[PDB]
């Protein structure tokens, strides 16, 4: 149905604010390289890969944004074309995968386990995405629920393999980078943990156009969470790591 | 006069994305202290403070323009709480010499010269700001002109002596200092010269509406690049002059 005034400014100004902070992140974790050492600097260049496909995706999601209402009577009302709810699913299916390669680097695995855990987790996040969104795009509650529910397992699985996989790179490792990977755990649980919340809003009663707002923007702000912020803390591990090889 | 909805949202949009701009770079530049060697601490607190303190302005700054007009008509009316102007140039009198702290800081020049230096560009920065309010604030065009035409008299001071003294603190630093040295002389030029070009609008001809919608956007936009942006530039300073220490 028709948007008000401040529900389109709230989402036109959330997909604004996240092409700034893609592209910006961009340019700063493509210079960064060069204040890690060499051994770091993959992990580096698959954060500003990551956010420069984001901030393509979020480039194209305000222009649909943009056209799907039109300004008149004081309202928004919608346009006849709808607004495109696959740009974000495809670019979730690429960049997730991405992630996982820059939280793995930075780690600095072994080949033989790198490998086979990055394997595992990617064709979990393919089939977290997948089986999220026909229950995205329903407009059946009842739907929305069952899918949404099937994603929670890989969702889990994710989350719990990282968490072990973080916990055992601590041993050994000087204080400062124990600290930061300590942090970084947590910031991958809270910052993951917005999505399925927000997928739920529809469902807590309330108006289905207050609900469409929400949704959209928490999971922009999820993104800024989980792809630039989470970045500077692997920046920060970089950093840490190249010093203490001296 | 009354602002459109696209004038309106312009504004709002750009506090709202300085607010999150300075408050999130506080938090990094506090954090990031500990990456760097503690002769340059002092240079990353300051730089938080000074974020800080623009973004407890913004705030006001974003309430007083939510309180400054009502959305009645399809369009936006001027009611009885004006604008203050005042909140920015308050900010900056006690920003900007901050600012010059941190400049002079990161480079680590003997007190002898770096009092000095500071006394004589913290009171040209004052007799800048000082001078240029007068002509911010008035209705007339003239007036406009001759206040900012005696602002930039301190104006050319301030970057012609800063220019000099980061060019004279380049001799026998390392190769990677040098760079990113210069790469801050440009910054600081370019980022500054957007405030009086953002002042000339109102009399470039334009409706009044629009030129006073574009300089409170200039000026923001200025102020993220010069506090923030700018202090990122000063992070990577310290981490290689922490290298260079050993
Ligand atoms: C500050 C950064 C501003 C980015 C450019 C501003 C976008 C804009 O004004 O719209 C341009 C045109 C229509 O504008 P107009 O016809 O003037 O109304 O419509 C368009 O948007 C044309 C697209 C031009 C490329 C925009 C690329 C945005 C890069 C943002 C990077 C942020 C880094 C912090
Ligand atoms: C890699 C192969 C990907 C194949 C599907 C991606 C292409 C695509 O753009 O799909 C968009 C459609 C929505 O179409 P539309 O609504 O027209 O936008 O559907 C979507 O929005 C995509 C959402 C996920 C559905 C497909 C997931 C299974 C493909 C992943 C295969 C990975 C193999 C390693
Ligand atoms: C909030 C979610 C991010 C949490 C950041 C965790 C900071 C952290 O790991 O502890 C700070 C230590 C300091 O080292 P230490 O010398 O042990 O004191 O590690 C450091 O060396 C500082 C490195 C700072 C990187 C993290 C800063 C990101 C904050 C982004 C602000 C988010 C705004 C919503
Ligand atoms: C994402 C960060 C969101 C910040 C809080 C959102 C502001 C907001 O929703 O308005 C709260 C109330 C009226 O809201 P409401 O009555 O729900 O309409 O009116 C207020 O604004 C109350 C002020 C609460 C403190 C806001 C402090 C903003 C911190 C932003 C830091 C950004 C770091 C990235
Ligand atoms: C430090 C002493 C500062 C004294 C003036 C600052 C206090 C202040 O809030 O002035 C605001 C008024 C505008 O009042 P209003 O329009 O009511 O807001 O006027 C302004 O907006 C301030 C703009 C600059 C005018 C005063 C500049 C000279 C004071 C600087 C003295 C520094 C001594 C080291
Ligand atoms: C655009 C305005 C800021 C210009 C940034 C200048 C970058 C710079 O100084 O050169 C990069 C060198 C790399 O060192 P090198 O090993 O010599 O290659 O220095 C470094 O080590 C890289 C340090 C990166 C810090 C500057 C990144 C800030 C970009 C903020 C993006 C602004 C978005 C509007
Ligand atoms: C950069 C983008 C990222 C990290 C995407 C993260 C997406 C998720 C963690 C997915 C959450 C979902 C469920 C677990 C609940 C059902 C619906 C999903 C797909 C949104
Ligand atoms: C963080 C805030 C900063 C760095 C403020 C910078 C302000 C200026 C460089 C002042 C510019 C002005 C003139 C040179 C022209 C007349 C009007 C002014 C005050 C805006
Ligand atoms: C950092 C590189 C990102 C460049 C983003 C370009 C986006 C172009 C969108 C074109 C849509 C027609
Ligand atoms: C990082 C600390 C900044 C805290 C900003 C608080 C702003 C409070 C504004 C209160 C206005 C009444
Ligand atoms: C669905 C939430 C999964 C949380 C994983 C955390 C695992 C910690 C166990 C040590
Ligand atoms: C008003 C612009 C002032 C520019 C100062 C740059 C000085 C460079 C001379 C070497």
């Amino acid at each position: 149905d028709s948007l008000t005034y401040g529900q389109f400014n709230l989402v036109y100004n959330a997909f604004s604010f996240a092409i700034a902070a893609m592209f910006a992140s961009a340019l700063f974790f493509f210079s960064a390289q060069a204040l890690v050492g060499q051994r770091y600097r993959l992990a580096l260049l698959v954060s500003a890969i990551v956010v420069s496909i984001a901030g393509y995706h979020y480039f194209r999601i305000f222009n649909s944004w943009d056209a799907a209402y039109v300004l008149e009577n004081g309202v928004y009302s919608l346009t006849s074309e709808k607004f495109n709810d696959a740009y974000r699913y495809v670019d979730w299916l690429l960049t997730v995968p991405l992630l996982l390669v820059e939280t793995v680097a930075v780690l600095t695995l072994p080949a033989k386990e790198a490998r086979p855990l990055l394997i595992k987790l990617t064709v979990a996040s393919v089939l977290m995405i997948a089986t999220g969104y026909p229950g995205e795009i329903s407009d059946d509650i009842t739907t929305r629920i069952i899918w949404g529910t099937v994603s929670t397992i890989p969702f889990a699985y994710i989350l719990y393999v990282l968490w072990v996989e973080l916990s055992r790179s601590l041993v050994r490792q000087p204080a400062a980078v124990q600290t930061l990977v300590r942090n970084m755990r947590w910031l991958l649980l809270l910052s993951w943990g917005v999505y399925p919340i927000a997928y739920l809003l529809p469902m807590l009663g309330v108006s289905g156009t207050s609900a469409a707002v929400g949704v959209q923007v928490g999971y922009t702000i999820a993104d800024v969470l989980a792809k630039p912020v989470f970045g500077l803390l692997v920046f920060a591990i970089a950093l840490v790591k190249t010093k203490a090889d001296q």
